[PDB]
């Protein structure tokens, strides 16, 4: 009854009786299923460890305020549009911006937004969306802006009303495969943490300035729980003041641990060819020349998944 023997078998028998990845091994490297929705945060997308957040599962997303979680979430529709989906937005705090939202990729004039009147209201008007099989992602802004309907006439729910919702919502968007955003900010919070299959931790680290105005900042987010791939892994990017996540920015930081370009002298360079001195010359020079940003792209797509 060789231990690493028995052990598989008893563990087999777990996915099967609760789930996929009930049980991971923290180093394994497996992957399968895949369906996810880029992130354009090629750094938090290899977090994932499946590159992007997985369709057809309620994610949370948590951090304070200023933190950049409304930003991912957006970057998420963008893409999960730019490939012909439909985004759903359940806006109950109202604070939404389309200016910055369409200079990230997002079809505005085809985003479906809603601002319900009760918590209740808001938990319905988007279980029924998602079970009209039509919507690819769904964010929901702000899981406290979603008061229960009392509280707001005469005088805890929520820890309640969430819960309901999701039991019934969770199945549904379980073989619809539509992916739910939820939004949380530093409650009901005590059943999304268990519903969810990833929640993220995102919370602002440094600022990205020039001498100038600082501008953006270094993002940190930590993916503490993960059901697809293994938890706990991290990733940092830059978030530029009205502009969004630097895939550029992003493409140095990862392409220089990688090994793909090397800091001589402050001086990044991509194999024989030079980039510029310092980090905001560098994102800038490939901000110009996309043929040499789509290779090392093409080229960390490579060292791994
Ligand atoms: N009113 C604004 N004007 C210009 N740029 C903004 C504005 N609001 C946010 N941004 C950009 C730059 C900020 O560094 C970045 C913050 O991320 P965002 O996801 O928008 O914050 P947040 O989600 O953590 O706070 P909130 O709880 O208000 O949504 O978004």
């Amino acid at each position: 009854p060789d231990r690493e023997k028995a052990l598989e078998l008893a563990m087999a028998q777990i996915d099967k009786n609760f789930g996929k990845g009930s049980v991971m091994r923290l180093g394994e490297e497996v992957r399968q299923p895949i369906s996810v929705i880029p992130t354009g945060s090629i750094s938090l997308d290899v977090a994932l460890g499946i590159g992007g957040l997985p369709r057809g599962r309620v994610i949370e997303i948590y951090g304070p305020e200023s933190s950049g979680k409304t930003t991912v979430a957006l970057h998420a529709v963008a893409n999960a549009q730019a490939a012909g989906g439909i985004a759903a937005f359940i806006d109950a705090e109202h604070a939404l911006d389309p200016e910055y939202a369409k200079k990230l990729g997002v079809d505005t004039d085809s985003l479906l937004v809603s601002q319900p009147d009760t918590g209740e209201q808001a938990l319905e008007i988007a279980d029924m969306l998602v079970r009209s099989g039509a919507l690819d992602i769904i964010v929901i802004d702000s899981v406290a802006a979603l008061v229960p309907r009392a509280e707001i006439e005469g005088e805890g729910l929520q820890a309640r009303l969430m819960s309901q919702a999701l039991r019934k919502m969770t199945g549904a968007l379980n073989n619809s495969g539509t992916t739910a955003i939820f939004i949380n900010a530093l409650t009901g919070g005590k059943a999304l943490k268990f519903y969810a299959s990833v929640r993220l931790d995102v919370r602002r680290i440094e600022t990205l300035k020039d001498g100038t105005d600082a501008v953006g900042n270094r993002t940190r987010v930590k993916v503490v729980k993960n059901k697809v791939s293994p938890p706990f892994k991290q990733a940092e990017f830059d978030i530029l003041y009205g502009q969004g996540i630097s895939r550029e920015g992003s493409l140095i930081d990862m392409g220089v641990e990688h090994g793909f370009i090397r800091k001589s002298g402050s001086w990044f360079t991509y194999e024989g060819e030079q980039l510029g001195q310092g980090k905001e010359n560098a994102r800038k020079f490939l901000l110009e020349n996309t043929d040499v940003a789509n290779e090392i792209e093409k080229k960390i797509k490579e060292k791994l998944g």
